[PDB]
C-alpha cells in the first residue's frame, strides 16, 4: 500500500531472458506449427473460432518493439500460442502433439529461469 512496498526484485534482465527463451523456442523442431500466423484466408475455421490468435513471430515483433510491459504479459501470449493450438487441433495429430511438446519445453524454461 501506499508508502508500504516489498522488496524491489531484479527485472532488469527479464527482456534478454525471455528472448533467450523465445530463441530457443524459435529454434525447436516442433516450432514449425507456431512460427508464422495462421493464415485466415486459407484455413476455414480459425478466424471465426480463435478469438486472439498468437505465434512466435509476433510474439518476437512485440518483444523487440517494448509491447510487453512485464514477464507476466509475454508468457500469457506464449500460452496463449499453446491454449489455441489446442482448441483447434485433436491431441492425436502431428500439430496437437507440437503443442504439448513445446508446451512442456516453455514451461521448464521458465521455471528454471525465474522461479
Amino acid at each position: 500500500s501506499m508508502s508500504v512496498k516489498k522488496p524491489k526484485r531484479d527485472d532488469s534482465k527479464d527482456l534478454a531472458l525471455c528472448s533467450m527463451i523465445l530463441t530457443e523456442m524459435e529454434t525447436h523442431e516442433d516450432a514449425w506449427p507456431f512460427l508464422l500466423p495462421v493464415n485466415l484466408k486459407l484455413v476455414p475455421g480459425y478466424k471465426k473460432v480463435i478469438k486472439k490468435p498468437m505465434d512466435f513471430s509476433t510474439i518476437r515483433e512485440k518483444l523487440s518493439s517494448g509491447q510487453y510491459p512485464n514477464l507476466e504479459t509475454f508468457a500469457l501470449d506464449v500460452r496463449l500460442v499453446f491454449d489455441n493450438c489446442e482448441t483447434f487441433n485433436e491431441d492425436d495429430s502431428d500439430i496437437g502433439r507440437a503443442g504439448h511438446n513445446m508446451r512442456k519445453y516453455f514451461e521448464k524454461k521458465w521455471t528454471d529461469t525465474f522461479k
